[PDB]
């Protein structure tokens, strides 16, 4: 398939040249994976999601998105417009509340209910998560992270928005999950995204265009906009049959496009986000 006048993200994943506007991908698009989004929620009445998202748990009043991130973050995994997997499974588990805020303990329930609740959904082709949150360095917040990843569910992480070494920062210095970056348009390394050695991939973080609460759109800009690129590309990856969820962080970083980006600190991965598609 091929998605013209898509988002710059979406064609930066199929492309080994930036400047280009057309998302190419296997029209399998996820069919048959799962993506929870562990935000602040998803709006799952939006039309872009296709009845394909739904709440399956929340630790507030309201499983109600009423901040935007999580449903910002959820449509680049899996919209069919801004969407990566166009035809995944998104489940929404609500750990921060409309403020974008949350307990460490809240977020920590929240990875292992996904750990859990994965044995109650139906993902014949894998199970993969994306944590587009994080706060300061917590042993407790990272030992999670790596069992959400033991399980059996690919955990994509944010680097931070800090511009410094993600290493004191949970759960993107977890070394067993999979630490994302975030770019712009230009192939450059964002102003604001993190780097370090626990960094693994890159993935478009600047002015990303995506779905928003009450129906509309908005563009953003975060590592929590790039997580949700490749969060949606495993489970792309993993419907193709491409790659598992223990090692689909692995792969990711060994198809990606080597040695393209700009203002990389020395010592931290140069590897963007590509899924490798040939039409």
């Amino acid at each position: 398939a091929a998605q013209t006048n898509a988002p710059w993200g979406l064609a930066r994943i199929s492309s080994t040249s930036p400047g280009t506007s057309t998302y190419y991908y296997d029209e399998s698009a996820g069919q048959g994976s799962c993506v929870y989004v562990i935000d602040t929620g998803i709006e799952a009445s939006h039309p872009e999601f296709e009845g394909r998202a739904q709440m399956v748990k929340t630790y507030y009043y309201s499983s109600r998105d009423g901040n935007g991130h999580g449903t910002h973050c959820a449509g680049t995994v899996g919209s069919r417009t801004y969407g990566v997997a166009k035809k995944t499974q998104l489940f929404g588990v609500k750990v921060l509340d409309d403020n974008g805020s949350g307990q460490y303990s809240t977020i920590i329930a929240g990875m292992d209910f996904v750990a859990s609740d994965k044995n109650n959904r139906n993902c014949p082709k894998g199970v993969v998560a994306s944590l587009s949150l994080g706060g300061g360095y917590s042993s407790s917040v990272n030992s999670a992270a790596a069992r959400l990843q033991s399980s059996g569910v690919m955990v994509a992480v944010a680097a931070g928005n800090n511009n410094a070494d993600a290493r004191n920062y949970s759960p993107a210095s977890e070394p067993s999950v999979c630490t994302v970056g975030a770019s712009d348009r230009y192939d450059r390394r964002s102003s604001f995204s993190n780097y370090g050695s626990v960094l693994d991939i890159f993935g478009p973080g600047t002015s990303i265009l995506s779905t928003w609460i009450g129906g509309s759109t908005r563009s953003i800009s975060g590592t929590s906009m790039a997580t949700p690129h490749v969060a949606g590309l495993a489970a792309y990856l993993m419907t193709l049959g491409k790659t598992t969820a223990a090692s689909a962080c692995r792969y990711i970083a060994d198809t990606a496009n080597k040695g393209d980006l700009s203002n990389i600190p020395f010592g931290t991965v140069n590897l963007l986000a590509y899924n490798n598609y040939q039409a």
